């Protein structure tokens, strides 16, 4: 069970920005394109499957913040956890329809990958839309989309809740040329995400991209 | 009177997500740009207005497939109807205000394009946000914005209802050098329309655009 | 304080798309980029900080148009102001937080930006997320993410209210070749503006943009 560190609210420097934000219930999507040329050409040198590569980069980034692994446990308690794992879509082609699964990223991206293929062979088909249960409470949501590229992509959820996990979609490929670009929509909770928060996600997501020697090889 | 087909929830295979999404009362804005270059010279060419075509190219999308047709009818009763009819904007370049009118769709373009012609005529101008009464319930909304492009558009709709059906919200056209792109928002219930549905949607779309002869002319 | 135009609602010619919006609790966020080529060339040769520069620009739109300074003052009464103030994000590049302050723009640009240099200096660093109180009740919120650029930017704001004025958010330049591109988000209450006030609203921006000679120097 993962480690869950209690936030002191009294004592937190984000007490007052926290509790607007909660009061207001605001969460905020932003969308935009990553490059992806140097990482696709890494991934295609090695044979290494796309998604998974991309799910596991995803999370390191999750994992470099705790503003992206604040929230609240079952038990209402408000707090971070030490690492998230991903809860990323797969596909059945059959019955054309999606299901959620959870894969640990535990250490390197071999041992991860190994992993995600066993588990997407053991759990996709399954007619259920969470075969894989019980999800982790250190879980974050991580969506494709395989079918069509996007510029802009907003989830309306209005569910009564404060849930302060960052939610990512990817989108199509868009191709100019011999650049490659990944759709990409963050939404984060006001609460625990500012726009910097934001703009770290995406920046780091590019860095990392363009440096794959350094977490994928 | 459209026939409506009602759906019986315990025996429909998306009961799961159905009431999953439900319950979380989750809706998506997905925005793209559609290439209508094709399309926009295929009408210059025949000297049809481009709006009333692409209500028709629209309209055809959502008849295409039952994921873009299921509501609750007056009653609430959960179903899918045969079809949908468009509930279109229109404007008032005097008043400055705009309305929402519906025209059927039932056959060839020819049919509907002389329909559009006189409601338009009829019913402009009237100071009335629906001057066409009563609204089918077999309808979708289809909004333009002409005075400006965008890459992003969403609707925060906070009104205490699953509303089920898509919302289509197009935008100016972009112009690059030789091509015209339409900026086009989807936004819907993610009960009946999944990522799949969305981009079964945009590329439906964009593949009758890039071949009008099959349905325009 | 600011003179407030109470509205008769009952003797609106919006009255009716007014209530409509009102009671489905209706905003939309419009997500596109502004070229700023111009602007930023003309701020560079004259030695002017570039975000001022843009304040002043959207307060100057803001107050164009009504439909863009309507709400509810402080005892619930509709009504529409004269002009508005901007409530502007600030940075702290210590503690990693921000703010927002006002400063009025009373008439020319070389008045606001004294005011604007002064208030940053007063006012950041202060450890509160509105450190400059009582804020006026005629002001609209510019917030700005520097660190990312954006295609699609839209709040989730599920607070209960109606609140109806518009609220604008900037993103990271984006630079092609000569061209200087500013992402900027417009989100709006449908009772108050429609696609066409959005519409107003970007090209305004884009028209003032392009030509600084006529409201900066
Ligand atoms: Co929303």
């Amino acid at each position: 069970e993962m480690n869950f560190n209690k936030i002191d609210l009294d004592n937190w420097k984000r007490k007052e920005i926290f509790n607007h934000y909660l009061n207001q219930q605001t969460t905020f999507s932003i969308t935009t394109e990553i490059d992806i040329s140097v990482l696709y050409r890494n991934i295609k040198q090695e044979g290494y499957k796309f998604y998974p590569a991309f799910i596991f980069l995803v999370t390191r980034v999750i994992n470099s913040n705790t503003a992206f692994r604040t929230g609240y446990n079952s038990d209402g308690e408000l707090g971070y956890w030490d690492k998230l794992e991903p809860l990323y879509t797969i596909f059945d082609g059959v019955s054309k329809t999606f299901s959620g699964i959870w894969t640990p990223v535990k250490n390197d991206f071999k041992e991860f990958y190994d992993l995600y293929l066993s588990d997407v062979e053991k759990y996709n088909g399954s007619g259920k839309l969470f075969p894989k249960t019980p999800i982790p409470e250190n879980a974050f949501s991580l969506s494709i989309i395989p079918w069509t590229s996007f510029t802009g992509f907003n989830l309306n959820i209005n569910n009564n809740s404060n849930y302060l996990l960052p939610i990512i979609t990817a989108g199509k490929f868009i191709n100019k040329g011999n650049s490659i670009y990944l759709p990409l929509s963050l939404q984060v909770h006001h609460s625990v995400c500012d726009g910097y928060h934001a703009g770290l996600f995406m920046n780091s997501i590019q860095e990392l991209s363009d440096r794959p020697n350094d977490w994928l090889l």
